[PDB]
């Protein structure tokens, strides 16, 4: 009876373990884990992304009118609070001359407005901005940009692929097979600052964002600036990450039927989601977000609509939910400068340009993009451990303890079925 | 017996198949394999890291006297060997007359000195350094930054968290939503560099370094450098690192309880170690360094603790000993510039703050630190192979070949004590 | 016979499943999964990396004659196309007078030519670039550069290792225990550019790229700028990657016994494909390339050797194939610039090397190069699945559902040759 008694135990010790090992793998596999995989592939065709840049600059200053600030110098740091010139001291003759003459608001009969007048008019025309462009060594024309508009305002778009146009393509590396832009900033239409503002942009140059051209640019919280007199390489790498929808990961694994946009993006779900809300709220819209809704006289952006993004930011972060998508290709940035122009190179650009040395010295950029090889990186989530696998495992491990299988069970219950006429 | 030796060799060679895939699995079991799983978390509530920055002069030229020259102008590049002014050959007159009014020497008294006193003094105030500080929004005061000394000497941190102050919160992305800060290095008040070293720094600028609010700043090892006349993005990523215990990964898995950080890091780790040799050897420790042991007047610093450190970082290298810790958090920076001021922007700021136009063109900067967007990287080794999947493993390979089990041998076993009988 | 159908229907369908999961493992392992492991492994000597670097200027302008004129100026954008001064509107005086000094070509008796002597000479000496190297604290010397010949023209390179001297090696982190060096980019000796032209480089500065003593340098395709008027601060990681051979990766697995280097690397296989490819072509070859072959004179560069490199580029791609090699190691780099010189740091500048404060501003840069910490990064490619694994998962899930093993197979190999009888 002995030997039978411990080989009963080892037996009930075995079962155990069993169970033990089990619990421990079924307990690892509902939690769905991931892993991470890394790849370089390389290939010969590459999309050249999309290249979107603002001036900081909001607008012009030559191209308002009396117009322009009697319906909308009130949101735009030109007025006080009654309708005057804030505090101008320590101002320039005839920078100060023209805003007064602006400023008399005598007899004036106002003008049906819209912010998107303004901000056509008033802002930067890329055929002045635009000195030089280049891409792969051919000469690129301004009227190959793309007009769009941010919290910035106008802002201009580089291979930006809508309305039919074949997405741009690079065959090779380095500097000169790139894009390579001469712009000019404009310093002397910048925004009289002598009023006092805690957004008082004291800065100049120009902020640009890379991005695909599945999704809308959103330069405010994206992109990165880019100062005057540089020539800054942006050194790019592709990266194509592919995520996994849930369990497993955190993918709107749809094809995102948003409102306003077909393709699906992170950007999209917030921009049309904050869209959402403010037309849910002053019943017409930003200049920055689409919508069929109107948009707003500037009374109700500083009335109505900025609060509705400050309780919307602070308040309301659960109204917006918005889930990354599966396929995303991001672009790797990495900056360097070098100065532009040289002793050499100044009094070519004067002669050529019609402008100042000084001009030139603190007027002009260079932006340069390129890839920096004709690679792209791959970072999948691949699943860790599948229901196979499992089903392995477990094999695995009953074949080693208790030795049974499944038709050792149903065979067991056969076997009880057998005693199970002695019950009855 | 044909049909059965056939049998038999090929049970022989399943089982040295077996037993070959077996040591191949055990061989990669006691490596302790381990893989990487990459995470984008997307959060609401996100602490604003710690910032930490040095402007690059140690202390400021007003602020010293002839004291501070006659215990502490001989380790500080002032004095000669012999204790005079060096090499001044194309002097500015009055920045020279200064420096040889205190170069008297002539009947003078000693004063009670520490190097703390030194630092704190002749270092840069920084409600003369913070010209206008913002975050989200909201003005942040000159009083809510923290005094720190490090080997560049006094130095400032924003969000310290220490002193029971809560870690500040981020609610929004972009750079309005950040730090934003307007700094003036001060270049009037430079160090006379005259005199000829190795480590004469000409550059000007400041140097700053982001952390944790965990870990000490080890600006001299880690921080990055930010020039004047550029307002500067800093696109920030949180990033959770989790590494392992050994024997998986190298994690020093306890709470590190070091003798001056009750929290560990790796670079608290390296500090201690270093003070702890330094105390061992010149009975005295440098400012940088923490401990209840007091400081040195500066003949024992170049003449004791800089070889200790020689030697330390030469030969003695096996004397410290620090292992990275689990729960690391980094976080990813992406610098970008933009030019301060324009030509509008200019005015403005030498009326506000009482300097000439070349002060606000060479002398100011705009340090800007915010998050790219409001979700953390998290990169966790997870353990690749673990027991219960090499019993799986192994069970199922046994399972494979020869179709036994523990249960199998364990019959083996006693099969033999049947046959043991017959031995006896 | 009910419940034995039943019993059999369960096997049936037991085997169904067992089947489809085997599929399901073995259509995984012929995909062949690698996972990605990272690692930070800190160590205390570290092999400081190669820098390389070229003047943005090809030559030289006060180092050519009517010599390198007269054979050279076509291609090197001095002539026109009838050999004669481009428009030089809105020139210097002297700057024009030396040029057209060399345009007489009135009786010019030639001379015997070479591109590798006018890159040679009209190039840049070290020894008047070169004004302070320090690495470690220690002052290294100008002879310690190497000369290399690239696109841009002759370029440096510290740290070379080649002609059997010993790699460098770091024992401290921080920007004092680096390369740091001080270079004059002379923008007195940059080419006229009144010429005009799609490739006319109006920039000014350096370009810097990184790289192990493996590699031949990339710049073209791979360097960074660096701008002059900034000490840059150039944090480095040095990263290890291996990848894997075909069929889990692309690695050349072989040592790369190519024609010109003995090592291997991504960059010699293009460099020696596209010196492959023009040796067939032109019987001759590029200055940037090595080789048997002579060079060419220019006539042969802008007439038969470029057109090529367009059709290479563009048509013959298929032409180079290029793997990438296992045992990588790059650099990750983090660039950030303070401003140099300060108001006290010009002076001692100005007298110590002889230029105006002018020339100081604007033509001195400090190239500062050093790890941010005393670790490595690696990131392997582990094979995910072997047949190791993928013999324990099929073995487990065929002891789970059929419970047979291939003892099992064999004995029903034996069944049915004892009812081969029957058959015959
Ligand atoms: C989405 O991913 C699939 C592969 O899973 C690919 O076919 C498609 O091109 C991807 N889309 C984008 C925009 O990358
Ligand atoms: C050049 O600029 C000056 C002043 O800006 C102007 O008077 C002149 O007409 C311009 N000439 C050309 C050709 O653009
Ligand atoms: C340390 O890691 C644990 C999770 O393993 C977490 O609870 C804790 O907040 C981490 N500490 C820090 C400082 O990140
Ligand atoms: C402004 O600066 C000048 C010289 O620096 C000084 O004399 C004057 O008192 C200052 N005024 C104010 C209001 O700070
Ligand atoms: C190549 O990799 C092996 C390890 O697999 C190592 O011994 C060798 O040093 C590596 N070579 C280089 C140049 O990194
Ligand atoms: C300094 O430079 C000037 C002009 O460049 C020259 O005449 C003089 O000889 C130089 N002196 C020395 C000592 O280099």
């Amino acid at each position: 009876s002995l030997k039978r008694v411990v080989w009963a135990l080892c037996f009930m010790g075995s079962l155990a373990l069993l169970a033990l090992v089990c619990t421990n793998r079924i307990q690892y596999y509902f939690l769905y884990p991931h892993v991470t995989k890394l790849d370089e592939v390389a290939a010969t065709r590459l999309t050249f992304p999309a290249v979107t840049f603002c001036n900081l600059n909001e607008f012009r200053f030559s191209r308002v009118t009396k117009n322009d600030l009697y319906h909308a110098g009130e949101l735009l740091a030109l007025l006080n609070n009654r309708y005057e010139i804030p505090d101008t001291q320590t101002a320039d003759e005839k920078q100060l001359e023209i805003l007064q003459d602006k400023a008399n608001f005598r007899n004036f009969k106002p003008k049906p407005f819209n912010m998107l007048e303004f901000y056509d008019r008033a802002g930067h025309d890329i055929r002045e901005m635009l000195l030089s462009c280049f891409f792969r060594g051919e000469q690129c024309s301004p009227e190959d940009f793309k007009v769009v508009f941010t919290r910035y305002g106008k802002c201009y778009t580089f291979n930006a692929g809508q309305d039919g146009k074949p997405r741009l393509i690079t065959m090779k590396g380095g500097t000169g097979n790139g894009l390579e832009i001469m712009l000019d900033i404009q310093q002397d239409e910048y925004l009289p600052v002598w009023g006092e503002t805690d957004e008082t942009s004291f800065e100049a140059g120009i902020k640009v964002q890379i991005h695909s051209q599945d999704e809308p640019p959103l330069i405010d919280q994206l992109g990165f600036g880019v100062a005057p007199g540089f020539q800054t390489f942006v050194s790019c790498q592709e990266q194509r990450l592919i995520y996994l929808p849930p369990p497993w990961g955190d993918c709107k694994a749809t094809t995102g039927d948003s409102e306003f946009y077909d393709t699906y993006s992170i950007t999209a779900c917030r921009i049309d989601c904050e869209t959402r809300y403010l037309v849910e709220n002053c019943n017409c819209r930003m200049v920055h977000m689409p919508g069929d809704a109107p948009y707003c006289t500037p009374e109700q952006y500083k009335e109505c609509a900025d609060p509705a993004l400050d309780f919307l930011v602070e308040k309301d972060n659960e109204y917006c939910v918005c889930e990354m998508p599966c396929n995303v290709t991001r672009y790797g940035k990495e900056l360097s400068m070098v100065k532009i122009p040289s002793k050499a190179s100044a009094k070519y650009l004067a002669k050529k340009y019609n402008k100042s040395e000084q001009y030139i010295g603190e007027n002009i950029l260079v932006l340069d993009i390129f890839f920096e090889a004709l690679n792209y990186e791959t970072i999948e989530q691949k699943k860790a451990y599948e229901v196979a696998g499992l089903l392995g495992d477990i094999g695995g491990q009953m074949g080693l303890f208790i030795g049974a299988s499944i038709l050792t069970v149903l065979e067991l219950f056969d076997y009880a079925y057998e005693v199970i006429k002695h019950r009855l």
